[PDB]
């Protein structure tokens, strides 16, 4: 497994649900960077050295993911919640001194970044979110079209061992597949094949993929009840906050995104990007440039 | 494989489109019974010998399920489109000479009934639909409660080959799951043994799971489309109509002959305390209502 992340140090750090993995790089203020599925830390391996320019970067493995610790779930899938990861990311940020830091997430990791925010605020400087709306905006926008573009969170929702046994089969088709269809091209050329590795490598292991599902099922459950409060209340995010999406990704797919997070931020600006999905690889340029503006001002 | 159906014949249809396998019994007016997913034409076996006392009872494989034959398929999943099938089943009921007929459906097989009832009403004298609403119906429904309980509709109709890929892994824990997940009591107890080994020998071949993929991919897109033109012009079946359904099925999770008085001018009703598969976990009362709509 490649090593890239160039001048980067490697930290297991330890919190009450266990240990957070990180490579952490660059000197100034304090930004965390949280991939999501089906990936690692270092789907951030493209833009993570352009943002240690400016700040001191800390690339995290979630709760669960990558070579961080997979706490025990429970039948309502707390660990794997997003309240709940957020906090013990919280924990972890503590360890290294961090009670205020700015954010970026993408995909699962925009997920606990914007349920960080709406919990504890206090703990957020800025806040950046890939390619994503809102759990409980997926919910509601769950049509027919929807359902079949975004099948998985139903699928992967499923109770045990429904999709755990049927990704056991051939993992590396799954991981692959679900890169390749959400990638503009189609393929996997966007990503570098060493980083593909990574999350090939993680999604072989079984007790991984048990976490990824434990993910998608706190996502139909604890997750849309926790937005479905704040929807109720009215509650928006006060941190500053920025929304990149891609021209051809999830978020845009049944609604328009900036519109969808000025109903849940107070402020809030937004780009698209000419891209899939994946944003931090296969427009590594325009989304660390946007990145690193949004987070110097 | 088990003969569940003792004393009846066995035909090999052509058609345009290739052959339907066909238990044949009974004697009187034509009673064609169509299976669904993930199944075969033996899921008849314990109503068929009640209804060949009264009926000449004709139990068909769909196009491309258990031993019919397994057309190619093509972009936009046209021989395993609910249309299609029809057509393909009025060719083989053609052939032993039923140009008018009743007809019964289950699951994919209702779906092609209703279809059926829709395009070509000319040729039904009475319909049965069991434990289904039409295609529209369920994806007009969709929403986070209904995408979570019945997932496979999606699940199945990604592009191949990703379902196919991920049923390839081991083919029978998937169809033994599914078959006891939608009985009423969750287990298979409700299945005659043989008859799971019929399922799960036609399951085992991935040309067959490819097919069952055909299916609900023509079951996403076109069926759909065709459903949706139907509706939004008004038509309404005009055969008189029969909607059984479980209590604890698919179709009940809406009222489904409240549903139904939507899509046909003659239609009655009737739940039976059963999960979906409904002429295996509750037989003798399936069979009496049958019985009772196609002699009236
Ligand atoms: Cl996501
Ligand atoms: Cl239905």
């Amino acid at each position: 497994l490649a090593d890239l992340f160039p001048g980067f140090g490697s930290e297991w750090i330890n919190t009450s649900s266990g240990r957070i993995f990180a490579r952490v790089g660059g000197d100034g203020p304090p930004l965390l960077l949280l991939h999501g599925f089906p990936q690692t830390h270092v789907m951030w391996h493209r833009v993570a050295p352009k943002l240690a320019e400016r700040f001191k970067v800390i690339v995290a493995d979630l709760p669960g993911y990558g070579w961080s610790d997979m706490p025990e779930s429970d039948e309502q899938h707390t660990p794997y919640t997003k309240r709940a990861m957020a906090k013990q990311l919280i924990e972890a940020m503590e360890q290294l001194g961090h009670v205020h830091f700015a954010l970026a997430g993408h995909n699962r990791g925009a997920r606990v970044s914007y349920r960080l925010a709406l919990d504890s605020p206090g703990r957020l400087s800025k806040l950046a979110v890939l390619d994503i709306l809102p759990t409980y905006e997926y919910w509601q926008r769950m049509n027919r079209a929807y359902a079949l573009k975004i099948y998985h969170w139903s699928f992967l929702a499923q109770p045990a061992p429904l999709p755990e046994n049927l990704l056991g089969g051939d993992p590396d088709f799954y991981v692959k597949a679900k890169l390749a269809s959400w990638t503009r091209a189609g393929d996997l050329s966007a990503f570098d094949p060493r980083a593909v590795e990574h999350y090939r490598i993680a999604f072989a292991d079984p007790m991984r993929r048990h976490v990824m599902c434990e993910d998608y099922r706190a996502g139909a459950y604890a997750d849309f009840e926790h937005d479905k409060i704040d929807v109720e209340a009215g509650n928006k995010i006060p941190v500053p906050m920025l929304a990149l999406w891609g021209a051809s990704g999830i978020a845009q797919s049944a609604a328009t995104p900036l519109d969808v997070w000025r109903k849940w931020a107070s402020d809030v600006q937004g780009a698209p990007i000419e891209s899939g999905h994946f944003l931090p690889e296969e427009a590594p340029d325009q989304t660390a440039e946007a990145l690193v503006r949004f987070f110097s001002a």
